[PDB]
């Protein structure tokens, strides 16, 4: 039986638009927790972030639509879904458009901590393929992250 709630840190994120995930963009985001209360239709995230290289924190509230995917406002507007859930991890499918229109569809692995299981990787790496983000606009977010506990 899975538990989706809880402690959960990025490991890896892909993205269509590498403008988005470099040094300092929005989506390069350092996970902490995610808690789905489906009796409220809502989720609620916890996250880094880095702007003039220090970091930020952040917490989101965003709303259950319709098949199990979820809507939330960060640097435009994002629905995502869980695609993948395994004991060790997440895959989360989010597609954003920003404040200028631009659409963006990005991918992240989520885990408990920093030791990465591989099967969950091949999983991250071909859900990436599969929404057409090359294997070189994938970066390691664990090497960058030195946010706080
Ligand atoms: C690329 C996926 C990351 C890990 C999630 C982005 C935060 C969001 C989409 C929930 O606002």
């Amino acid at each position: 039986p899975f538990e989706l709630s809880g402690k959960w840190i990025t490991s890896y994120i892909g993205s269509s638009d590498l403008e988005k995930i470099g040094e300092n963009a929005p989506f390069q985001v350092f996970m902490r927790s995610i808690e789905f209360d489906d009796k409220e239709s809502k989720v609620y995230l916890n996250f880094f972030s880095k702007e003039n290289g220090i970091c930020e924190e952040f917490s989101l509230i965003g709303t259950k639509q319709e098949g199990n995917t979820y809507d939330v406002n960060y640097a435009g507007n994002n629905k995502f879904v869980v695609s993948y859930a395994s004991e060790t991890a997440l895959i989360i499918s989010n597609i954003n458009v920003d404040e200028e229109g631009d659409k963006t569809i990005m991918t992240g692995l989520l885990g408990k901590g920093t030791d990465i299981e591989d099967q969950d990787l091949e999983k991250f790496k071909e859900v990436t393929r599969e929404n057409g983000i090359p294997e070189e606009n994938i970066v390691n977010i664990i090497e960058r992250d030195d946010c706080p506990a």
